[PDB]
């Protein structure tokens, strides 16, 4: 009697490219693929575990554009340089890129903390700044490779973090390839989103806001966004085909978001298993084991992830010693696998790039110990994403409806709803009026109106520069 265990590590970026420069106004993208995005899938190579992923599309676009050199990256250009070379506006972009991530583990260099504390700073110091930005966001693979110089820790030189750089670009240019790779070798399966990361059940159809949410206001939705809906999947599965050789079967919802209409519409178009969050399960069943095989109308498979085990990962274990999480971690499973009769499904489900800087060593020593114990235990067996889908020895249940959500609140609140956010629908809706081509579904991203009605953060407003300007060039 086993329990099956299913990591799926989300990964995504919206698009940074600026339309009319060109430019990636923040380097996002970029940090997060040289620390996470192939380092991720890379531990598949030393533990002999499964582990499964999603690539939005739209972040695919963009790993493309940095492994090609063909990425004009304005916060990077500024690493790059010379001291002698930085715009006073670059010094203070560097300074203010600083103390954003000051107090995360990753940026535990003392030098950092001098460089900080101080008033000019000389070319020397600049140059420390610039190359500790740079080796804070170094990965799992090449903190073995660069160890003398994280060691190092001050007194970079030119030279040296040209060679950081050089290697971060090979690590780029490997990333999809390793995807492809744990593929092939059965090691993990890959799934996609609709293109942008959209909120899929809101494109079509606005008023299921009101299953959760009742006394929420929003915006005169007088246009039609359903056929924008179906193009964000249909586009998906064009890139994944390019990438991976295959129409993708498994898609990972944006924000864990269903409804009744959206899940008819990934069965149209091909998908045959999803995942969703647990309380979306539970604000739809009565009865709700999340260890079940769930098949909606008998169209699509849905698993329901574990979302006290994902956030435990994602929101707990930043803070705890590695030994001490993953012991607590193996407990849970335990009790698990001793819980029911039958052999459960254990869903893991978060973003696989965002949790970890927060943790001591970027969660090296979390994961390589999380990895190892995993691999020892012979009652847990970890599957792919195939695996789970046509495994015989599970437990399975038909569902007939769901009360759209997302696994914020299982609501929509973070995205519609307050008058801020809802200046943006408006703007979409007038915009999509408009629209002449495919950057009105750029536009149509979520995390456009996530950062929106909230603001008070350092860099939110360039968000709002790209949301604009993609809502601008769609109608030219
Ligand atoms: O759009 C840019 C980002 O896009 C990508 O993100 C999307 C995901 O892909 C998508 O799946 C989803 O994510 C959901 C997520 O998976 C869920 O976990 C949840 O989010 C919760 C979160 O995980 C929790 O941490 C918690 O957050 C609280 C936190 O606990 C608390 O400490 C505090 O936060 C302060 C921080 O501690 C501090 O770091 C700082 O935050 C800064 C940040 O440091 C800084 O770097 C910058 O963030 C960058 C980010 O680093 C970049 O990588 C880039 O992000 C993209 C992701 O990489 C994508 O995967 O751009 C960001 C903006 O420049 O600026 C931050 C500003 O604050 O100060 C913090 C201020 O809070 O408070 C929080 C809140 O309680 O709970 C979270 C829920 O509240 O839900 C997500 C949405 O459903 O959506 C992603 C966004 O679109």
């Amino acid at each position: 009697k086993k329990l099956f265990l299913v990591f799926w590590w989300h990964m995504h970026q919206p698009l940074y490219r600026e339309p009319y420069t060109g430019e990636y106004l923040l380097p996002w993208t970029f940090f997060h693929a040289v620390k996470d995005y192939y380092d991720m899938p890379a531990y598949l190579k030393d533990f002999e575990i499964k582990l499964n992923f999603n690539l939005t599309p739209v972040l695919i676009d963009q790993i493309q554009e940095y492994a090609q050199g063909k990425a004009k990256d304005v916060f990077l250009e500024a690493i790059r340089k010379d001291p002698d070379d930085l715009e006073k506006e670059e010094v203070e972009k560097l300074i203010e890129f600083t103390k954003l991530n000051y107090e995360k583990p990753i940026y535990r260099f003392e030098r950092i903390r001098e460089l900080m504390n101080k008033e000019k700073l000389n070319r020397e110091e600049l140059l420390d700044l610039q190359t500790l930005n740079l080796l804070a966001w170094c990965g799992r693979t090449l903190r073995k490779d660069l160890k003398d110089l994280l060691n190092k820790g001050r007194n970079y030189t030119q030279e040296e973090k040209e060679y950081v750089l050089n290697k971060y670009f090979e690590i780029i240019k490997k990333t999809l390839s390793i995807y492809r790779e744990i593929k092939e070798e059965g090691k993990g399966s890959v799934s996609t989103s609709p293109y942008y990361h959209p909120l899929i059940p809101i494109l079509l159809n606005p008023n299921c806001v009101y299953e959760t949410t009742p006394n929420v206001k929003i915006p005169d939705f007088a246009v039609s966004f359903r056929e924008d809906a179906s193009k964000h999947v249909e586009l998906a599965k064009e890139k994944y085909f390019e990438i991976f050789g295959e129409h993708p079967v498994y898609m990972w919802p944006p924000e864990a978001s269903v409804s009744n209409e959206a899940l008819e519409l990934y069965y149209e178009k091909g998908i045959n298993m999803l995942a969703t969050d647990e309380v979306i399960l539970k604000n739809s069943v009565e009865r709700a084991s999340p260890y079940l095989r769930y098949y909606f109308r008998e169209l699509i498979s849905v698993f329901f992830r574990d979302k006290t085990l994902s956030d435990l990962i994602g929101f707990s274990y930043h803070a705890w010693n590695a030994e001490d999480a993953v012991r607590d971690f193996i407990g849970r499973l335990k009790k698990i696998h001793e819980s029911v009769d039958f052999q459960p499904v254990v869903f893991v489900v978060l973003n696989g790039e965002n949790c970890w800087e927060y943790y001591e060593e970027n969660g090296i020593p979390f994961l390589e110990k999380l990895y190892s114990t995993l691999e020892k235990e012979e009652w847990i067996e970890t599957l792919t994403l195939e695996e789970a889908m046509r495994k015989e020895d599970v437990k399975t249940e038909v569902i007939e409806s769901v009360k759209a959500g997302t696994w914020f609140d299982g609501n929509f609140l973070k995205w519609i709803g307050n008058k801020e956010k809802n200046e943006y629908w408006k703007i979409l809706i007038e915009a999509k009026k408009k629209a002449k081509n495919d950057y009105i579904l750029v536009a149509e991203g979520s995390d456009w109106f996530w950062w929106q009605g909230e603001e008070k953060a350092p860099f939110v407003e360039v968000f709002d520069k790209l949301f604009r300007s993609f809502v601008r060039r769609a109608q030219e």
